[PDB]
């Protein structure tokens, strides 16, 4: 089996990405955050706090005559953005782009942190970390691509994230109509549950590339690209004004400047993500101070391949008995 869905940013700046998915029987169609960087399929649902509910839409199991209650089992996660959410569990079908899964856990919320409310695009995550991640409790509960794994043609998924524009995600076989040249494959260590990969290196616009190491994590559900501070402060120097700004909270630039491209490594191949892809626009309303979209992963502890980077390539997250990751060019 296969499936195929298109998934659409959510805004101008695209600060995520939705794809439908269709829950429960008859369906409930719900736009869901696809998430590489964790193992929940939650949703906001007839359970959440109402007042935690401001225009999404929302699973209703007891209209789903193939939900399950999963007796004693609930859920709760935290995000690297500070937001989280908690809640109870249901077994449903769940279907994506023509792929179905029945019996997948599907997470109920029954609250939700302000950032949540705020995002009336996103009805909820569906997690494509490894399942050694996922937060159900006392029984763990596994991903939809594991769900899915042995049912496929490969046992692959692949994200194709647009600029300003429609993309795919692609589960089970490798459209090679959508990436130009080869994919490199790299190697992935799942010890941590993230598809963590080395970067072998970066370069600044024109600049040569300085092949060096960066650990990081490919990771659909954050929005920048976050990596070391030298290599972080080696890409904002080449940006006329460009200040880290501790009152906004990173790197920001003049709203008129015209952002150099950075490349990096995989293996010997690179990807290009051109300037235009770091510019998340003015601080604030009518501010004529840029955000930028690349920052330190000095706070965090891991670097991470964010959306800013992801959307620069066809990238393969291939599950194979040892996963590895995949990106071209595109
Ligand atoms: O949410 C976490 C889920 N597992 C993979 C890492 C991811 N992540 C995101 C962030 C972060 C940090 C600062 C500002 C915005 N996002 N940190 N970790
Ligand atoms: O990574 C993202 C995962 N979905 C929740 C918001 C989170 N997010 C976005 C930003 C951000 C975006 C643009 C400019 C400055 N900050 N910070 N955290």
């Amino acid at each position: 089996s296969t499936g195929s869905a298109t998934t659409t940013p959510i805004d101008s700046l695209d600060d995520a990405y939705i794809t439908p998915v269709q829950i429960g029987t008859p369906a409930q169609t719900l736009n869901l955050d696809f998430d590489t960087g964790s193992s929940d399929l939650w949703v906001f649902s007839s359970e959440t706090t109402a007042s935690e509910v401001d225009g999404q839409t929302i699973y209703t199991p007891s209209k789903s005559t193939t939900a399950k209650l999963l007796s004693g089992a609930t859920w709760s996660i935290s995000y690297g953005d500070g937001s989280s959410s908690s809640g109870d569990v249901y077994t449903d079908t769940v279907s994506v782009g023509g792929l179905t899964v029945t019996g997948q856990a599907v997470e109920s919320a029954k609250k939700v942190s302000s950032s949540f409310t705020e995002d009336s695009t996103i009805d909820g995550l569906l997690g494509l970390a490894f399942s050694t991640l996922n937060t159900v409790s006392p029984t763990q509960q596994k991903t939809f691509f594991d769900n899915a794994k042995a049912s496929l043609d490969s046992p692959v998924f692949t994200a194709d994230l647009g600029y300003h524009a429609p993309g795919t995600y692609n589960f089970g076989f490798i459209d090679t109509t959508a990436y130009t040249g080869s994919i490199t494959y790299t190697a992935v260590s799942t010890k941590q549950g993230f598809w963590e990969w080395t970067s072998t290196g970066y370069a600044v616009g024109s600049g040569t590339f300085k092949s060096t190491s960066i650990d990081g994590i490919a990771d659909t559900g954050t929005t920048l690209l976050y990596l070391p501070a030298t290599v972080v402060s080696a890409y904002w120097a080449q940006v006329s004004g460009a200040k880290s700004s501790s009152s906004v909270g990173g790197y920001v630039f003049p709203c008129s400047a015209t952002l150099p491209s950075f490349t990096f490594g995989v293996g010997s191949a690179r990807i290009v993500i051109p300037g235009d892809y770091i510019d998340f626009g003015p601080i604030s309303t009518g501010s004529s101070s840029c955000f930028g979209g690349i920052q330190s992963s000095a706070g965090i502890g891991i670097n991470i391949f964010g959306d800013v980077a992801l959307k620069a390539a066809f990238v393969v997250f291939n599950g194979a008995t040892t996963p590895t990751l995949g990106f071209a060019s595109k």
